[PDB]
């Protein structure tokens, strides 16, 4: 899930 928002933004 962290990885997830780093790549969204």
């Amino acid at each position: 899930l962290a990885a997830a928002l780093a790549q969204a933004l």
